[PDB]
């Protein structure tokens, strides 16, 4: 597995003034990835000829008129919604949205409004709804909140201040209930479910940690550390081979490698093992990455107006 060369990579423009795909999500038609963007949509990519469609939204998105909105994005967000997280339920085809203020939200494979499934855990509202993954087997959704204090605007405060007001939650489909399985964690931004469906890998961005919370057997609600990262990790997402993608927005030892060369990525393996780093310019900044049957590498962001695509 040797290091993978983000410096040439192809550009998925998005229309408008459109940023941060924050996620790359791929449906059970394996269509084109996706993502929730800067205005609160969710786009999905129909190639280069088509190019970016509207799939879904918040009821909010609607109810404010946010289509025909002037105003700049970081001030309309909690108006009209930041969808980060992104996953599809296969049997159904129904997509799964952790958007930063409206909650966590679902649609169906024909797309149009999403509708509102929890806006708060154990009475206390959800304040940056962030990472989310799903039991393919069962149909249950595992999601995070970053923080009770900070919104998504402030995401670097989180980590500034040492937040630990962030929370781990199970959304159950079939008794429409939310349960709080970790509180008081430091910043849990990405999760992905283990190929065994045994525990769940949480990336925990200002601690620069995966941290493993366990879903069955006799360790159920048992949360363990994991690997320690030299960057700050964002989502996490299997890598197809047993293993994981973690998105590192930002280094935590800028390395001296010379030029374009910064750490932007690493795949670990399923026993916590660093596998393989993929190292590219400062500016990727990558929320989320999703390596794919035909080789191709889709990268998420918060700040860039295209989905970048590597190997």
């Amino acid at each position: 597995f040797k290091t993978i060369d983000a410096r040439r990579s192809q550009h998925l423009d998005l229309g408008g003034s459109l940023v941060g795909p924050e996620s790359v999500a791929f449906d059970g038609k394996g269509r084109g990835p996706y993502s929730g963007v800067s205005d609160g949509r969710i786009m999905r990519w129909n190639g280069e000829a088509a190019g970016w469609s509207t799939y879904t939204y918040s009821p909010s998105y609607t109810k404010n008129k946010c289509a025909a909105s002037t105003l700049p994005t970081v001030q309309t967000e909690s108006k009209c919604g930041r969808p980060l997280g992104l996953r599809f339920h296969y049997k159904t085809g129904n997509l799964y949205i952790a958007d930063a203020y409206m909650g966590l939200m679902r649609v169906g494979p024909k797309g149009g409004e999403a509708t509102v499934l929890a806006m708060k855990a154990d009475g206390v509202p959800l304040r940056f709804t962030n990472g989310v993954d799903i039991d393919q087997v069962t149909g249950d959704v595992y999601f995070t909140d970053s923080s009770m204090n900070y919104q998504r605007s402030q995401h670097e405060q989180v980590t500034a201040t040492k937040d630990s007001t962030g929370r781990l939650m199970k959304y159950d489909p079939r008794t429409n209930q939310v349960t709080v399985l970790q509180s008081n964690i430091t910043y849990p931004n990405g999760v992905a479910m283990s190929a065994d469906r045994t525990h769940l890998i949480v990336a925990l961005t200002g601690p620069c940690k995966l941290m493993r919370h366990w879903i069955r057997g006799p360790k159920t609600g048992k949360s363990e550390p994991f690997v320690d990262l030299p960057g700050y990790p964002d989502n996490v997402r299997p890598d197809g081979k047993g293993g994981y993608w973690i998105a590192l927005h930002r280094e935590k030892y800028e390395l001296p490698f010379g030029p374009d060369s910064h750490l932007v990525a690493m795949r670990v393996s399923a026993g916590g093992k660093l596998v393989q780093q993929m190292r590219g310019p400062k500016s990727l900044r990558p929320t989320e990455v999703m390596e794919r049957k035909d080789g191709k590498i889709y990268m998420g962001n918060v700040e860039l107006p295209y989905v970048g695509v590597v190997k």
